[PDB]
């Protein structure tokens, strides 16, 4: 399929990634930069993020979803369902509202696209109605992350997709903080895209710290595999 070929050819090896985030949660301003690489053949991404404005005013885990679905490993039998690659290199817009149960909400807008050989994810995040002493502004979330399926459907009237999913962040008392994600992606370009049948992406995320790093940061290792169209 010369279409599957175009996106294929962009992701076949190891692709450098750059991430930039401008954040404001309850007027706590911040900026994050990330660098790493993805190898979609293996569904694999390796990233390191730095708060370049000093202390991050929210827990790092809360940002993981916001900080690259074009790097999902879509099995051969499913390559006709990979919207994300199909929009490249022009890219796509990924918008979310993330509702933290009994707390605030993030609203994010990202543009994911190639700048030359580099895959770039430029994000703006606005957080409002947070409790200054809740789980998020009070930094009560554990530095870890659970595995999760993410459900993708077509949004044919918007030439895009809709993604809907829940993340449960572990709180240090042993309870969980639900973060209910609503998501929409739409291609940046005017060209054809692959609009998928319902399927899901399976995510595993491991968070760690660079022992030589003094700044406030997060090392993220993610594996993402499409499924659910057997």
């Amino acid at each position: 399929d010369p279409m599957v070929s175009k996106g294929e050819e962009l992701f076949t090896g190891v692709v450098p990634i750059l991430v930039e985030l401008d954040g404001d949660v309850n007027g706590h301003k911040f900026s994050v930069s990330g660098e790493g690489e993805g190898d979609a053949t293996y569904g694999k991404l390796t990233l390191k993020f730095i708060c370049t404005t000093g202390k991050l005013p929210v827990p790092w885990p809360t940002l993981v979803t916001t900080f690259l679905m074009c790097f999902a490993r879509y099995p051969d039998h499913m390559k006709q369902h990979d919207f994300f690659k199909s929009a490249m290199p022009e890219g796509y817009v990924q918008e979310r509202t993330i509702f933290f149960k009994d707390d605030g909400n993030y609203k994010t807008r990202a543009e994911v696209k190639f700048e030359g050989d580099t895959l770039v994810n430029r994000i703006e995040l606005k957080g409002i109605d947070f409790k200054e002493d809740g789980n998020i502004l009070g930094h009560k979330l554990e530095y870890n992350y659970n595995s999760h399926n993410v459900y993708i459907m077509a949004d044919k009237q918007k030439n895009g997709i809709k993604v809907n999913f829940k993340i449960r962040h572990n709180i240090e008392d042993g309870s969980v903080q639900l973060a209910d994600h609503y998501q929409q992606n739409t291609p940046i370009g005017d060209g054809p895209v692959l609009l998928p049948d319902n399927h899901y992406l399976s995510y595993q995320s491991a968070l760690s710290k660079d022992p030589n790093e003094k700044r406030d940061h997060m090392v993220l290792l993610e594996f993402v595999t499409a499924a659910g169209i057997t």
